[PDB]
């Protein structure tokens, strides 16, 4: 058959004021960036309640999280919105400040992809991001026990 | 200080049609649903690629994967429909028709919202899904051999 026509985007992903409320809900950390400085262009609500440090979309991801720089994260965003290669991680642990409390450690799973434009071209990225630093100071616990319980 | 007005949703949010482009192109599988009925409103790239069975928005969730009336999903649903508990899962084993090549097993970890109107009341509920089936069958070929080489 014919190649089909432009997506209908209504009727094939949802429309539009009903696909961001459910993106806003959806229980899942979820991020959209724009452009070669990483500007926040969608976040929701589960974004915001683990980092409420975001004001309004717009700004450089850098601007809001600086130390990153000296953690590899930007220059990996980079290199998904130059070639478009996706990158994933489990448990990467980084350093910066989430909440306004200061900076601490936290670990993330995360999956980033490109975002492209009708022309092939990338306009940013976005990403799925699960904050995982409980489950690993659980599982480091249990460890801690069952070693001090083999050991006596 | 005065209790914050509406919500600026372009600002807080994203604007709604690059909300909707960032929802389409999250690398997760993303699924809204309305009403009493579970209906599909919104669903992504992801979603689509892993279950392409779906047509356009719109349809009862029981129409697109009956058999799941046998293994407790529709219930679930409806309790979070109706009371507003969130669910989840891990590793859910659940047989269907996921593409077109017949009922098989997959494995779901899965977190299930209800989502609210500006009243109160619950219009629907949206999920992440992720898809486990092949994380378990190669944990288990890796169980299998490790016992293996133990037996001999
Ligand atoms: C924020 C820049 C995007 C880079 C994505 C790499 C994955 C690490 C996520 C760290 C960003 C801040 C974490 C936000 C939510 C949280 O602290 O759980
Ligand atoms: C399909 C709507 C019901 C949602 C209820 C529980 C979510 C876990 C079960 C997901 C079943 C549909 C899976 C589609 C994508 C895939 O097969 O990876």
């Amino acid at each position: 058959g014919a190649m089909a026509a432009e997506m209908d985007w209504d009727k094939t992903v949802g429309a539009a004021e009903d696909v961001r409320r459910i993106f806003e809900h959806i229980p899942a950390i979820l991020v959209g960036l724009e452009g070669p400085d990483h500007r926040f262009v969608a976040v929701n609500a589960a974004y915001r309640g683990f980092s409420p440090l975001l004001d309004t979309v717009g700004q450089p991801a850098r601007e809001v999280y600086p130390e990153l720089e000296g953690q590899q994260i930007y220059e990996m965003l980079d290199r998904v919105y130059q070639t478009g290669e996706p990158q994933s991680g489990s448990e990467w642990r980084l350093q910066t400040d989430y909440d306004g409390s200061g900076v601490e450690e936290r670990y993330f799973d995360f999956v980033v992809t490109p975002r492209r434009r009708a022309d092939g071209s990338i306009e940013g990225v976005q990403l799925i991001v699960d904050d995982v630093t409980s489950r690993v100071r659980a599982r480091q616990a249990a460890e801690a026990r069952v070693e001090e319980l083999s050991e006596r």
